[PDB]
Parts: structure tokens; C-alpha cells; sequence
């Protein structure tokens, strides 16, 4: 009967870089800055 597997319980979550990718969007790796309006204004 498993249940307390070696999961991120008392270790860490990490993967932050593996989260922002979906939050913003990585269709073909094109930076991930916060300012679409600007980047488009110039």
C-alpha cells in the first residue's frame, strides 16, 4: 500500500521555469518579457 512516495512534500517544488512557459507562451522560444504592448509599439 503506497501513499507516502518520495514526492515534493518536505523537499521542494521548483520547476518555476517549467511554469512561466505555459503562463506566457513558448511557441518557438522567443523570450518571455512582460510588455507585449511595448514590444509591438517598437
Amino acid at each position: 500500500a503506497i501513499g507516502n512516495m518520495e514526492q515534493p512534500h518536505m523537499d521542494s517544488r521548483i520547476g518555476w521555469l517549467h511554469n512561466l512557459g505555459d503562463q506566457i507562451g513558448k511557441p518557438y522560444n522567443s523570450s518571455g518579457l512582460g510588455g507585449p504592448s511595448i514590444k509591438d509599439k517598437y
